[PDB]
């Protein structure tokens, strides 16, 4: 407030606005979240940040204020833009710079989970790059807000070293899942454009079924859809957990993976049918 | 100074303890100065120090001089004062100790934290009941958390020095369990046991566990003891092995009758002379 200059927003939900700042000290650009106090406590998302915002792959906190109605978080300024405008544009991406992204998301997660943090909401409008070389060590993980530190009932964080957190990580491998499909398919798997009804998109992923055959699929490697199709299982207690992601062999053996352009879907169209997804999802949550 | 200053409650090599009063609400706490890096104490405290048996951190205060550490006073004073002399005490108490205390570190082994101190004067009763819930871990001045090159916290799982770390840690529980159960410490006699006396007896993995008391304590209580202090630190059990060990889990069974012990001078004598050789090494 004092020592920074507010610039535009940079994207808006029900309870913060994230605004593009200006250090005056410095003169550098920064990203901070305005959250307002009176609808929520961010202080779960605080903690998690101060202890586990050190990690390369997860967004840093530089600096935190509470004026006492708003608080607002300092971060890091994200100038590459979010994953899928890169990867579906400018970037060339083939199952090789894929296996790269899934890699450095997924030992992230395998992280968190492994200090009982699951992130509940791994959309890929929440994962961004710093800057604009889409260089895999610049991914981000950048929103907090309904990540779950796991507690004993007095309190004590507790790691799953130390069925709910096999519900919530399952979630995070879900969220992974689709990711991923849309990577390797260029289309998502369950909704067709922005345009899709929560029912159309509730009752596929309610079949447990989607497409691993046609289009994109007819050349992509046999490995990825094997990979794919145990990270969407529809059975959440079936699916692989984050560290058996990171030993399969689409992950670990990426010299065998074809480095051939992945054919992708109008960019609007797929980021559309993505936010249509997660918008059924929080429906029926 | 929202404290008023004490007695002193003793003393450390590195710090120095006194009751303090709370001037605002009155009540009794207990500061602990140090001589300024208590970095790693201090996020230790702040992190785990919730646990119901690991001493609660309720103020941190750094004039640059001293730091400031005030946490509950422990009433009850030290564990072996209480379990040799004011408090009946058999196998199922003891198995009661133990359990407490080996729940309390395998909580910390499991979140990456070695104590590296485990000896019995730092174990302490916040009140003078002599009741399980009331025991306290209560100095982390050797205590290492387990992090990654870059800083990260880390656990075991995600993840030798450790599995050494914390054989260390078990080895304690080990000499303090034999302790408790045989009436002396299973290496050295009295305080006048040298470093070499010392030394030598834990070198050779060997202890007695036949004759005088140990003919009326249980088999299972011998057997947990023995793999507890086995030579070969990497043979020894973990934590969880120890909580999941019958002399722990089966307490009906456990003997009843009081445990023979020596005079309460002697053997924290012997246990102060045992840590003082192994600290010389
Ligand atoms: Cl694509
Ligand atoms: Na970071
Ligand atoms: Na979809
Ligand atoms: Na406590």
């Amino acid at each position: 407030s004092d020592g920074y200059v507010v610039k535009e927003t940079i994207g808006v939900g029900s309870y913060s606005e994230c605004k593009r700042c200006v250090h005056k000290a410095t003169n550098m650009e920064y990203a901070v979240k305005v959250i307002d106090k009176s609808k929520r406590d961010p202080s779960e998302e605080i903690e998690i940040l101060l202890r586990y915002g050190q990690h390369p792959n997860i967004i840093t906190l530089k600096d935190v204020y509470d004026d006492g109605k708003h608080v607002y978080l300092v971060t890091e300024l994200m100038r590459g833009g979010e994953l899928l405008d890169k990867i579906l544009r400018q970037k060339f991406f083939s199952e090789r710079e894929a296996s790269f992204v899934l890699h450095t998301i997924g030992k992230t997660v395998e992280y968190l989970h492994s200090q009982g943090v699951v992130h509940r909401d791994l959309k890929p409008s929440n994962i961004l790059y710093v800057d604009e070389s889409g260089n895999p060590e610049c991914l981000r993980i950048c929103d907090f807000g309904f990540a779950k530190q796991l507690r004993a009932e007095n309190g004590l964080l507790m790691t799953p070293c130390y069925k709910r957190q096999g519900y919530d990580e399952g979630c995070d491998i879900w969220s992974l899942g689709i990711l991923l499909y849309t990577m390797l398919a260029g289309y998502t798997p369950f909704a067709n454009g922005p345009s899709d009804t929560p029912e159309e998109i509730l009752t596929r992923i309610g079949s447990g079924k989607f497409t691993l055959s046609g289009g994109n699929w007819n050349t992509v490697s046999e490995t990825a859809k094997d990979l794919v199709s145990k990270m969407l299982h529809v059975d959440p207690h079936q699916r692989l957990t984050a560290k058996q992601v990171l030993q399969h062999p689409w992950v670990t053996q990426k010299d065998k993976l074809p480095q051939s352009q992945l054919s992708h879907q109008d960019l609007q169209l797929v980021k559309g049918a993505m936010a249509a997804t997660y918008s059924a999802l929080n429906s029926s949550k």
